[PDB]
RNA sequence: GGACAUACAUAAAGACCAGGC
């Protein structure tokens, strides 16, 4: 429901304009619930048919209609940055979350190359990144941007595979990689419910030929696994012994809010002012 | 991965009988 958007709109007030696309349903944009931000500065668009579309990011037509709409609403330049927080329930298949979400990862990366301006930025949620498919998608972003990193914020839960790819400075000439990833998404859609799938988007010999990329990718995965293993074992110990507690949670909270410049206040429904007093 | 039924209301009706001015 656009929690990420609320912070950006609240931080920049009206000096910002947001464009949204998400699946219609229980997890649609709750623009009414933006208590800290002016929801009028945001515009949801659900692909083909605009407001009446389904918002399927994996579907190409939703991407295309949104793509034309976003470029038009940005003087044909695109957005300064894209945020992407895609995920769905994998209840009882948590170990397969990467493989199950692979097309959603691709479509969010394709969306970055479709609507981010030159010199613009991208941030996308991902999970595990073990498969050559997911690593080849990160390699294409590393080619297309001045700088890329894999980052797990402390606001992500330590025991889950959730991390963010963060890309800074979209290069010129990314059109071929965009149109390639658009063709790969069409191929994934054709292979839905078949015994075949797209297993590579960059050859393993190309990825492993960049030793500097490969040495970062391995080290990022193994460091994340090591921290996730400790955090999973910690949760298991805190199930077995219910007297265990983190004593510093209230201290760490106060310091994080101070550091990030976030006021320590409760969520209050605006207040209803009358138009004369306001 | 909350109420004073402040509903004063039991008044059968109907009948005959007795008395009052």
């Amino acid at each position: 429901p656009g929690g990420f958007s609320e912070y950006v709109l609240w931080r920049k007030k009206w000096h910002a304009k947001g464009f949204g696309m998400t699946l219609k349903g229980p997890n649609d944009f709750k623009l009414e619930d933006f208590y800290s931000a002016s929801s009028e500065l945001f515009e949801p668009y659900y692909g083909e048919g605009g407001i009446d579309g389904d918002g399927d990011i994996t579907r190409p037509e939703n991407i295309s209609a949104f793509r034309n709409f976003v470029l038009d609403n940005t003087d044909r330049k695109g957005v300064h940055f894209l945020m992407a927080d895609g995920g769905f329930s994998v209840e009882g298949q948590e170990n397969l979350q990467e493989i199950l979400s692979k097309q959603l990862l691709l479509c969010q990366f394709l969306m970055a190359l479709s609507i981010v301006r030159t010199g613009g930025h991208f941030i996308c949620k991902t999970f595990d990144l073990f498969t050559p498919f997911s690593v080849g998608l990160v390699y294409l972003l590393y080619c297309c941007f001045e700088r890329v990193c894999l980052f797990k914020p402390i606001t992500s839960r330590p025991a889950n595979s959730e991390r963010y790819v963060v890309c800074k400075g979209l290069k010129v000439g990314i059109d071929d990689v965009r149109d390639y990833l658009f063709a790969v998404n069409i191929k994934l859609n054709q292979l839905r419910n078949t015994d075949s799938d797209v297993n590579l988007v960059v050859p393993l010999e190309v990825i492993k030929g960049d030793h500097e990329f490969t040495d970062y990718m391995i080290r990022s995965n193994e460091s994340h696994c090591s921290l996730q293993i400790k955090a999973l074992a910690k949760i298991h110990a805190f199930v077995q012994d219910t007297t265990l507690s983190e004593p510093r949670q209230a201290e760490i909270r106060k310091e994080c809010l101070r550091l990030w410049g976030i006021p320590d206040q409760a969520r209050v429904a605006p207040s209803s002012s009358d138009p004369k007093s306001k």
